[PDB]
């Protein structure tokens, strides 16, 4: 239940937690 920022695509990724 949390996400994080990233440079390469996808620019934004999330988690099932």
């Amino acid at each position: 239940g949390d996400c994080y920022w990233t440079s390469t695509p996808p620019f934004f990724t999330c988690t099932p937690d």
